[PDB]
């Protein structure tokens, strides 16, 4: 009913992180219930659960490495990568990134920055950046499954390493659209974070 | 606490409704043991009628209606804080507040949590390091000598600044921070309202 779904979740392991009576990926498996394909990074060593709609691979030391692997065993020729550590993903959103995915080759979901951006002065306070002039980055991120592999192949190449896929494609020359992410796609990245994580999850 | 709380809730958006309570019923309780409370409100919006707050007309800007509170503020300490950011604990409250009583200058601020990038057009664009800043929040803490200061020669020198910080630095005076907490985000859009609903509940 949709098309192919990589999980770079290699990062105990970060996906089985409990969240609410779901661990992460049980939460982005079921935000992906519809697609034709859901493939799943998890760190050596690491036993897959049972019985989920999944296929599981090694993943490398890092998240590109693990997409990389993803990659290469992806079916259909249209993709989308997403953070296990974003477990709060909406049907709209889904839909929003492939959308623009199947029409362009490559879209990326962003938000506004909401606070004042600024960088410390070690101590700081520090040097205030004009926040209308930058965007946070979510995913999933959406791509034509060849271009991400053109990317990813140059990238080898190089020796270039990024944050996410949607800088491996820029650097091929390729533009990358931006659609309106999501306030609950947030990344669990430190403690408050899975406080605020176990609020959402009750409903 | 002894400290005087400004909430510059005019530059209607204070009595949006987040589960039980508005916005500025939600403030009021994350400072309800402060000594002095002053809420700017937009002309023409009427107070509520038993919250022991003191109400002043707010000015065109949250800026201006900081000024304004200023004004009337009588205590040695000052707390400013944004209405649309109703869950503020009270760890918070007190790591600002501590720090700015020993520093005079103190602002919550949180690790940047995505990828920062600049769009280049409706386009994807360059991204900068995220590990090299901030999200800056609110309240924000300083002696009120300090902040009236500020506001004053902000005012002679037509700076406009999106926070309080900027302004006492414009003044060459040190500003301290201290750890923020993810739960005390800004509702500026429909989606944020989901979040905090969901929060509010707990």
């Amino acid at each position: 009913m949709e098309v192919s779904v990589l999980i770079p979740a290699a990062g105990g392991p970060k996906a089985f992180l409990q969240v609410g009576g779901r661990t992460l990926l049980e939460w982005t498996l079921a935000a992906f219930r519809d697609a034709a394909e859901v493939l799943v990074a998890l760190p050596p060593g690491a036993e897959p659960p049972k019985g989920l709609g999944a296929v599981f691979l090694e993943g490398g030391a890092t998240r590109q490495a693990s997409v990389a692997r993803l990659l290469e065993a992806a079916s259909l020729p249209l993709v989308l990568v997403h953070d296990v550590a974003r477990p709060f993903v909406s049907r709209g959103l889904v839909a929003r990134v492939l959308e623009a995915a199947q029409r362009s080759g490559a879209a990326v979901p962003v938000l506004p920055v909401p606070d004042t951006l600024m960088a410390p002065e070690g101590e700081a306070y520090g040097r205030v950046v004009p926040r209308e002039a930058f965007r946070l980055v979510q995913t999933p991120q959406g791509f034509f499954t060849a271009l991400l592999r053109e990317a990813h192949a140059y990238a080898r190449r190089k020796g270039l390493e990024a944050s996410d896929d949607a800088q491996l494609v820029q650097a091929l020359g390729y533009p990358v659209a931006l659609v309106e992410g999501e306030a609950t796609a947030f990344k669990i990245t430190h403690p408050q974070d899975l406080v605020l994580a176990e609020a959402l999850a009750r409903v």
